[PDB]
C-alpha cells in the first residue's frame, strides 16, 4: 500500500453533502462508498441518492439510524440505487419512491474489514477506494474540529454513533491520519473533512465497523 492515498485527487469523491437534522449519516456513508466504486468501475462520478436508502432500506430506521451493510445489501437485492437527481434528498422519512429508470449503480454485495484492524483498513482503502466507517462523533472536540489531526482521549470506540467515509490516509507533522469525508456540510470541519488519528489504538473506533460494496 502507498504511504499516502487521497481519492479526492483522483476524482472518486463527490462534493460534501449536508444530511441536516435527519439521522441519515449511514446513507451518506453508503452512497459515498458506492460513488467511489462506480467511478472505479465505469469511469463516471455521479451523486447517488441517500434518500433512496433512507426511504427504502426497510430494516434500518431512516432518520433514526442504520447500518451501511444493510444499505449495500438493499442495493444488491433491489438491483439498483437511484441517482440523487432521480431521487433527491429531503432529510425526512417518506414512503419508498424508488424508480428503476433513475438507476445509476448496482451492487454485488459487500466486504467487511476485520474489526478494529487499522492495518486492514489501510490496505482496503489502498486497494478498493473509499470505505464506509463508523465512529464516535459525540465529543465537543469532534463537533467543532477545524484543522490538524483529530484526537481526543475521551473518544469511545464502543460508542459508534456516526457513519462517515474514509477517502484516504496520510501523515501531517509526523502524525498519521485518516482522511474522512463527513456529511455535515462544507462549512463543517475543514471544508467538510476531518483528519482523524491513525494507528493510535483505533481512535474513535474508526476500524470497528468498516465496509465497502462489491461492484
Ligand atoms: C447518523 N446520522 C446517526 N448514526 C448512525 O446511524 C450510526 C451509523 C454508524 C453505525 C451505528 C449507527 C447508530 O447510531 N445506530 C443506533 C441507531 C440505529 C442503528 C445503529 C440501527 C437502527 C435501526 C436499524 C439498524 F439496522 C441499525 N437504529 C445518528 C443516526
Amino acid at each position: 500500500a502507498p504511504d499516502s492515498v487521497d481519492y479526492r485527487k483522483k476524482g472518486y469523491v463527490t462534493p460534501v453533502k449536508n444530511q441536516g437534522q435527519c439521522g441519515s449519516c449511514w446513507a451518506f456513508s453508503s452512497v459515498g462508498a458506492l460513488e467511489g466504486q462506480l467511478k472505479k468501475k465505469t469511469g463516471k462520478l455521479l451523486n447517488l441518492s441517500p434518500q433512496n436508502l433512507v426511504d427504502c432500506v426497510s430494516e434500518n430506521d431512516g432518520c433514526g439510524g442504520g447500518y451501511m451493510t444493510n444499505a449495500f445489501q438493499y442495493v444488491q437485492k433491489n438491483r439498483g440505487i437511484d441517482s440523487e437527481d432521480a431521487y433527491p434528498y429531503v432529510g425526512q422519512e417518506e414512503s419508498c419512491m424508488y424508480n428503476p429508470t433513475g438507476k445509476a449503480a448496482k451492487c454485488r454485495g459487500y466486504r467487511e474489514i476485520p474489526e478494529g484492524n487499522e492495518k486492514a483498513l489501510k490496505r482496503a482503502v489502498a486497494r478498493v477506494g473509499p470505505v464506509s466507517v463508523a465512529i464516535d462523533a459525540s465529543l465537543t472536540s469532534f463537533q467543532f474540529y477545524s484543522k490538524g489531526v483529530y484526537y481526543d482521549e475521551s473518544c469511545n470506540s464502543d460508542n459508534l454513533n456516526h457513519a462517515v467515509l474514509a477517502v484516504g490516509y496520510g501523515i501531517q507533522k509526523g502524525n498519521k491520519h485518516w482522511i474522512i469525508k463527513n456529511s455535515w456540510g462544507e462549512n463543517w470541519g475543514n471544508k467538510g473533512y476531518i483528519l482523524m488519528a491513525r494507528n493510535k489504538n483505533n481512535a474513535c473506533g474508526i476500524a470497528n465497523l468498516a465496509s465497502f460494496p462489491k461492484m
